[PDB]
């Protein structure tokens, strides 16, 4: 264009005007906060001590640091503030949030409604924590296909609920329905991790209070800080655009660039403005008070074989009083392992041998294939509960195939064998890494890790309980686009107990990264871990033996 190159002073004159603008607005905000330097003390000038959780927070006593977290979020309410709970992973931000909701309901008579927006991969966990910790709090889970969400719209429109639990996707897609509601509180769980969503909330959603859950401290990313600032403190700049868009609106045409020191200049001011509204405690400073056992739901993918069989079964079933209970059972066999159907095993594994098909065909086995070595490599010992005995046979084949030493106990086990199996497992130097247990058939306090494979311990140790659930399956309903599951890094974050283990977990993830078959390093085949559609013949896509399978 008209760029006589010495005009670069024109971009710089615009950048200086834009930076100066950002500094004076944030200075005005801080000047105002201090007029009514310790900005925390002046922001939280109204105190209220919290000594005990609400009576309706049932099923667990808050830890001391969780009580102080509840007290801090209550200070946001009393002082008419928005805020950010940035506690490190493992401090129970989910539980603290439910403690805030119950406390506001019980003590302050704030019935709701409460808007809780969570990563799809943790939705099921959230739903479960609400059922355990706050059963009296009326809850709507807003997810699924459009015909499943229409059944909610009546209850939602009438306001006959207190908590609406949903994901970012439906906040955007179903805004015409959800933005009609006058929300009391909007809580956004950004996971540990942290586009369109911020604009949708800024323009259409009416809430009286806002809270962000994050797992990291305030970062050095301008885009993320900017998005946080404009959600927590929307009136300073009143813009739904990203930082880059906001910064470059003068030329709405080349991107104005900030020097390294200009970026740091902007980052520190945005940090300073947000600090009085941020609470973050570290695991190392509350280590003595950390809880006894914590439970996490882990969502698992379907393999292409499971997905194919599942769609076919469901279709055949809709064509058709406990014959409906049988259909539900068939879907549950699939979610556990396709090979529980003998016909599927014969077609897929005609050689009738133990190989990588054991874990490539079942999303739960493929997950266990990754995390069981991590536990083994960090000194832990695993109890595994099964509702279906038939899956225990397949698990035995897989464990033997991986060389993992286990014991097994079910209703077939004779009474004197049960005691001997327990005695062996409880031994100090037991070579047995795992205990396979039928839930129908105990003092297993040498194991600190518990995996509930499906559904219908520990000595002074952090006991961890994992509940495996197939995404988008009948298993989700029984427990009652966006990435349905979490990746290895996020998985390492919630399975590792300290920093020494997280390093061990990551070292194993890099060793797998260089596997000749499944690795993604250069010189590796890059074969997918879960079976893919191209690996399947034209089966289960009319055929009688496949309808008996669906309703058996
Ligand atoms: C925030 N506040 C008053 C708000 C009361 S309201 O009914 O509008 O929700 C002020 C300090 C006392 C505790 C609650
Ligand atoms: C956080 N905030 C906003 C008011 C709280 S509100 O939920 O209504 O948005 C901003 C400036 C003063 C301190 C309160
Ligand atoms: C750089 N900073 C924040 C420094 C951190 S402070 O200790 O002062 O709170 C932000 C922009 C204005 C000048 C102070
Ligand atoms: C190539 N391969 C071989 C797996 C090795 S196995 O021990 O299970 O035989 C089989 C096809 C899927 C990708 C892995
Ligand atoms: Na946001």
């Amino acid at each position: 264009a008209n760029d006589e190159e010495a005009y670069l002073k024109l971009l710089d004159q615009a950048k200086d005007t834009r930076i100066t603008h950002l500094l004076r607005q944030t200075d005005g905000f801080l000047k105002q906060l201090a007029s009514s330097i310790d900005y925390y003390a002046v922001a939280h000038r109204i105190k209220e001590e919290v000594t005990e959780q609400a009576s309706i927070l049932v099923g667990g006593t808050l830890k001391e640091y969780q009580l102080k977290g509840l007290q801090w979020m209550l200070s946001l309410y009393n002082n008419n503030l928005n805020g950010i709970l940035a506690d490190e992973m493992g401090l129970g931000k989910t539980i603290q949030t439910i403690s805030l909701i119950t406390y506001l309901i019980e003590k302050k008579h704030q019935q709701g409604p409460y808007l809780v927006i969570v990563p799809l991969s943790t939705l099921t966990n959230w739903n479960l924590e609400f059922d355990k910790w706050a059963p009296s709090v009326a809850k709507v889970v807003y997810k699924g296909p459009p015909n499943a969400r229409k059944m909610q719209q009546e209850k939602i429109r009438q306001g006959k609920f207190q908590v609406l639990l949903t994901t970012y996707e439906y906040i955007i897609k179903d805004r015409p329905l959800l933005s009609k509601i006058k929300w009391f509180h909007m809580i956004i769980d950004e996971g540990h991790r942290m586009s369109k969503l911020s604009a949708t909330i800024q323009q259409y959603y009416s809430t009286r209070f806002r809270l962000i859950l994050t797992g990291t401290p305030l970062q050095n990313n301008l885009a993320e800080l900017w998005a946080m600032l404009n959600f927590v403190l929307p009136n300073i700049f009143k813009s739904a655009k990203t930082f880059d868009e906001w910064f470059n609106t003068p030329f709405a045409q080349d991107k104005m660039e900030l020097t390294e020191e200009e970026q740091i200049l902007v980052i520190r001011r945005l940090h300073k403005v947000l600090r009085p509204f941020l609470l973050r405690r570290l695991k190392k400073d509350v280590e003595k008070d950390l809880p006894d056992k914590t439970e996490k739901v882990i969502k698992c993918k379907f393999s292409a074989l499971q997905a194919r069989l599942y769609k076919q079964m469901v279709t055949h079933q809709k064509i058709a009083a406990r014959g409906l209970s049988n259909m539900i059972m068939q879907l549950r066999k699939l979610c556990n392992h396709p090979f529980v159907f003998d016909e599927v095993e014969n077609q897929m594994n005609p050689a009738n041998v133990s190989n990588d098909l054991l874990w490539r065909t079942a999303g739960k086995f493929e997950l266990l294939d990754r995390i069981l070595p991590k536990y083994k490599a960090t000194g832990h010992r695993v109890l595994m509960f099964f509702q279906m005995t038939a899956i225990m046979d397949i698990m035995e084949d897989f464990l033997r195939f991986r060389g993992l030493h286990y014991l097994r106990l079910d209703g077939t086990t004779k009474s004197e064998d049960r005691s001997e199996l327990l005695r062996q497992f409880n031994q100090p130097d037991s070579p047995y890494f795992m205990f396979l247990l039928s839930t129908r058939a105990l003092n297993l306090q040498t194991a600190d890790t518990v995996i509930i494979y499906d559904s219908d311990i520990g000595q002074k140790n952090e006991v961890r309980i994992l509940r495996l659930i197939s995404s988008a399956s009948v298993e989700e309903k029984i427990l009652e686009g966006e990435q349905e599951e979490m990746d290895d890094d996020e998985l390492n974050m919630i399975l590792a107990r300290n920093e020494e283990e997280l390093a061990i977990f990551q070292k194993l993830d890099e060793e797998r990264s260089r596997d000749p078959i499944y690795g993604t390093a250069p010189g590796c085949q890059g074969v997918p871990r879960l079976m893919t559609e191209d690996e399947l013949p034209d089966i289960y896509l009319p055929v009688e033996e496949e309808v008996e399978m669906a309703l058996g």
